[PDB]
């Protein structure tokens, strides 16, 4: 109720406000504008408050137009600053406290003064005109008994306006009116997650009576809410209210015995109970499955989620006084979604948007260091002051009283002129501001927050260089694999990857899965281990999915963290049911646990090693004599292992891969780096004793060998290191700080490790 | 009058005689299988043999029903009905042997169950069984005592015929309330898809759920005003709450044509209210088929048009 | 004052935690005579983890114990 | 070491491959010989001796019963 309720004279203020800003050189409409128009139409009730006391129109216009500036402005879109639409929110409040239901320009002044904020409300102080003042100044210039106690209208609230209006429910509150076509089935349930918002779907209904866009039946329809917090003598009182709602006609229930009175059909109660407790009792019996069908109504999407925002923009953005962009509520549930999807949607966007906006507001609502330094000399004064009356020592404080009020008087205007600005200007929504929040709730630094989707897909390779060196081929294939589902190209249902890790074990190839999603996701952790050789029997097909219900894992874990990466070991090894389940996650990119809950795997990356083949790669390298197959081309060495790996498996399981990756071997060259990253690495855990350590490559060459064997690979490297570099490195660091702030370089004679200590 | 029994257990002969349930509909075969075991000299005690969900609740309930109605025999004529629940379950067994007293001295108490080993020895109760088959053959038929004594019923999903007659009985008794009228061809139709798709509880509870919100587009959707009242409702709203503000602020020079003006809109809201009725209530909304499969397309995810053949 | 409240002898708390991680071989073989092929591994893989190496989070060892 | 890398593919024959990633350093102990036994009974014997401080009683065993 906007524009519904404004008389002639409230809808006259609109249009003088909009040409005020022209002559003013003012690009917005703010307070200013505003005062000075309801001044220019002496018609309303007001009238008479101005002139009783002593208020014209010629003095407001110098008085305001002193305090507001002059400058360059653009020609039109000249909108409501967000402080001046308190106003609209507090004349609301007014009228209902006097239980009147209209809207003129009586209710303009008591916004502008109400505020103590705005150009506005100081021009009032300034004519010794306060709230208390005009408080009494207006005030002489002026069924179902049983249903409603036990339960509450919602008609009755939302006719005055005070719960926020349903928005973003275009669908599902037209699904349920359409089916309430007929005096039998008509119970629509709602069916969804704990936390969609399925309250809100009883408030539309009575939202339809306010706005007259209600038919016929449901005119004038009080939509009446029993809710569960007021829970022989059980079945006595429900007994009463159902008389008055046959013999009434308009009285609506919503349920969140009863048997025999949906037999015939005459009550329309709409259900709210959860999915997991609907099946088992409505389900069971045959009285209740005959009005109730479950109805889908879940949470809203990406897009669907910023327009219920939008609505809800003016309950929020002018209670805090805070301008709200559009690109600040598209960017908090896109952010929000990628981190924090524990409290689905929308009540998770409700909370984050409020904090966000509360935020802004408080760094813009201070002390610029400039009242503070004024204020405590007041303060300090007022102390003397008291040490001097006290004392009986007048002569001085003569003095005191009148620097006192010197003070007070440049108080107040230092404290007009470090606003005059600020009400000129509305503080916006900056998306850094959502970011900062959000990354304060997973702990996400912000630059990482901060990407544009841009550059990340371009350095792909660059990032998990950095932590794997060597095997390019594996590198390059699957970066260039990844990114065809993301840019669109790929089915959007199927899974973005879908790779299949194969060759001997101990190469790296957890090393290289763990880069994928700190690459991607930007969390080391964020990767769910599942281990086959606990799943052999037929029966461990039913854990993972979830216990079958009349009895009492992997889709608990990955709906906390939807954007992971599942990771499998020893997939060769697992029972013939599994397979098939895999196969359903590479094709639709859904699945769905026992409790009737749809699970996402869209954002999961599949990742299946197997050790099959293995014995394949190793002949390769030894069957010629001085070389090996690395030579050869990748293709080459991928088509020779694709017909082993459909020997074992299902041909048309292999189809849904979208690339074989298959590891290398790693040669006497390829470690001699790998040592030299774990050295720099250690370096960075050493960053807080700011400890440099070198090592020669005589050190890396006799280290690799020292462990090399073909079968385990890099595993040897570390605990070659363990007992080499950090056994003496330990001794030096409890020696009383003896190698602290300094160099130490490591240098391999031909027997032993000499340790050189030297300056940083 | 077995006062104990009364108290520690439900009576169903006092519900049976008011009538407010809807009677049992389909299980007339079993309403002569159970008293036909309790006239029987050895194994008096029949058990309700069946997966539970089957109805075998409607059992106890229609073996209450013909007392009322003066259908059940001489053997068993003028007996109450009790029955025992699960969830009332040391001092549990000081109870159980004050009932079975009362039970012997009338004559005319069954109970109905969902420590007695001498009681059902000596034939003195006439307990029903209600438990299911794999919890009959793993506690009853172990111990050769009640074996002899408790004659298995087998109490199965009915026939899809017998389907049918339930929902033409009770017909008469769902239409009381806006009166409506329902097509005989959506009785028949009813039943054909119900076993189609939904066969995962059996008969007659899985085959009633067609009906639930199949066909509700045509009744109701009618009787909505085409931008009529959608106005003058608003303007009558309107005119009111202004009416009343005029009055404390000394405004009569414009509250005057108010009152005129709400008058007139309250008259035309009563003349097209009953103009509406009166063109609409003559005509009869029955059901028809092409909605019945409309409301199992989004139970299972069959399309419509695969469906609808 | 914090010797009261836990009974530890004044010794052990004047300690500069150090000198206890240098000499924690000998101490060891006080009470455990033989198998020092075990005692070296388990001090020097202790004496890495308090030089900071080892992740804070992580627990300071996670020996396992195999044999007889 | 050698013996370690024995007893680690039998180890992870009956367990998880990455449990055993985790460990720091797996241990593995020996036998006990007979000139290892002399000294732990003689350890036994300062044991019990210390024990007895209050008792301010001297006890000193001789190698030969030691052995037997
Ligand atoms: N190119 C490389 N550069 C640096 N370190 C490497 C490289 N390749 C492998 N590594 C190291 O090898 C180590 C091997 O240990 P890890 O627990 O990851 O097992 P894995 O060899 O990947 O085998 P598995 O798949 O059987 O678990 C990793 O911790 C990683 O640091
Ligand atoms: N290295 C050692 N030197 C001397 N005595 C030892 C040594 N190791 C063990 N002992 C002795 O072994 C005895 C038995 O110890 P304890 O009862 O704890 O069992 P354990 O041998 O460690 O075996 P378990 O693991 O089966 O409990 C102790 O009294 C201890 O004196
Ligand atoms: N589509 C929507 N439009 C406006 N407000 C909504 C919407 N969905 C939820 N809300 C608001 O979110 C709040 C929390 O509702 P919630 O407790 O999640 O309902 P339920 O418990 O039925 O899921 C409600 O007060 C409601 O006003």
């Amino acid at each position: 109720m906007l524009f519904g309720r404004l008389t002639e004279r409230a809808q006259r203020v609109l249009a003088h406000a909009q040409e005020e800003a022209i002559r003013l050189n003012h690009s917005n409409i703010g307070t200013e504008h505003l005062l000075l128009g309801l001044m220019k139409e002496p018609e309303g009730i007001a009238a008479k408050v101005l002139e009783s006391f002593n208020i014209t129109e010629d003095k407001v216009i110098e008085e305001v137009e002193k305090l507001i500036g002059h400058g360059q402005d653009h020609v039109g879109t000249l909108h409501y600053t967000p402080r001046a639409k308190k106003v609209i929110e507090l004349s609301m409040d007014e009228a209902r406290k006097l239980h009147h239901n209209f809207v003129g320009t009586e209710h303009i002044l008591l916004g502008l003064i109400r505020e103590n904020e705005g150009v506005a409300a100081r021009v009032f102080a300034n004519l010794d005109l306060n709230i208390t003042k005009a408080r009494a100044q207006v005030v002489k210039a002026l069924n179902t008994p049983t249903l409603d106690s036990l339960a509450r209208d919602l008609t009755v609230i939302a006719k005055d306006g005070t719960l926020d209006p349903v928005i973003g429910r275009d669908k599902e509150i037209t699904r349920v009116i359409e089916v309430l076509s007929r005096r039998t089935k008509n119970n629509p349930v709602l069916i969804g997650e704990p936390g969609v918002g399925k309250t809100a779907i009883a408030e539309g209904l009575a939202q339809a009576i306010v706005n007259n866009e209600v038919p016929e039946t449901l005119k004038d329809k009080r939509v009446m809410s029993l809710d569960m917090g007021t829970v022989g003598e059980f079945e006595e009182r429900l007994k009463k209210v159902m008389e008055e709602i046959q013999q009434a006609g308009n009285v609506i229930l919503f349920i969140d015995i009863l048997k025999p009175a949906l037999a015939r059909g005459e009550l329309q109660c709409i259900g709210a109970t959860t999915l997991d407790e609907y099946r088992k009792n409505i389900e069971k019996d045959a009285a209740l499955e005959r009005r109730f069908q479950p109805v889908q109504v879940d949470e809203p999407s990406v897009v669907d989620t910023v327009a219920i925002l939008k609505g809800l923009r003016d309950r929020y953005e002018a209670h805090h006084r805070i301008n709200i962009s559009d690109e600040a509520i598209e960017a908090a549930v896109k952010l929000s979604n990628r981190y924090v999807s524990d409290r689905f949607l929308p009540d998770k966007a409700i909370d984050l948007i409020d904090e966000a906006s509360s935020k802004v507001r408080l760094k813009s609502h201070t002390t610029p260091n400039n009242l503070k330094e004024i204020e405590q000399e007041i303060e300090k004064v007022k102390n003397e002051k008291d040490a001097a009356v006290h004392a009986q020592e007048f002569e001085n404080a003569a003095n005191l009283r009148d620097k006192q009020t010197k003070l007070e008087k440049q108080y107040e205007e230092a404290k007009n002129e470090w606003k005059n600005a600020q009400n000129g200007m509305s503080t916006s929504l900056s998306e850094e501001d959502i970011a900062e929040v959000i990354a304060g709730w997973t702990g996400i630094p912000l630059t990482k927050i901060n990407e544009t989707e841009s550059e990340k897909l371009l350095s792909l390779e660059d990032t998990l260089h950095e932590r794997v060196i060597g095997q390019k081929d594996a590198v390059n294939s699957i970066s260039k694999a990844v990114r065809r589902a993301r840019a669109g190209l790929k089915d959007p249902k199927r899974p973005i990857g879908s790779f299949i890790f194969l060759g001997p074990t101990g190469v790296g190839k957890t090393e290289l899965a763990r880069a994928l999603a700190e690459s991607m996701f930007g969390d080391d952790d964020a990767m769910i281990r599942v281990d086959m050789s606990e799943f052999m029997e037929k029966h461990a097909v039913s854990r993972l999915v979830g216990a079958p219900p009349g009895y009492v894992q992997l889709t608990e874990k990955v709906r906390r963290k939807p954007y992971s990466v599942i990771l499998f070991d020893e997939i060769e090894k697992a029972h013939p049911d599994v397979f098939n389940i895999l196969l359903q996650v590479l094709d639709d990119g859904h699945l769905t646990d026992t409790k009737g809950r749809t699970v996402d795997f869209r954002n999961t990356i599949i990742i299946m090693t197997s050790n099959v083949g293995a014995q394949e790669l190793q002949d390769q390298r030894f069957a010629g004599f001085g070389g090996s197959s690395d030579g050869q081309d990748y293709e080459t060495i991928r088509k020779t292992m694709l017909k082993e790996l459909k020997n074992s498996f299902r041909p048309e399981f292999l189809n849904r891969v979208d690339d074989i990756i298959v590891f290398h071997k790693l040669t006497k060259e390829e470690l001699k780096e790998i040592v030299t990253m774990m050295v720099n690495k250690l370096t960075n855990r050493l960053s807080e004793q700011n400890i440099n350590i070198i090592v020669t490559d005589k050190a890396k060459d006799k280290i690799a060998e020292e462990g090399y064997d073909p079968e385990y690979g890099a595993r040897p490297l570390i605990r070659a290191i363990q007992k080499t570099i950090e056994d003496n490195l330990s001794e030096l660091i409890l020696d009383g700080n003896q190698i602290e702030g300094k160099k130490v370089t490591v240098d391999h004679d031909g027997k032993e490790f000499k340790y050189d200590i030297a300056e940083q």
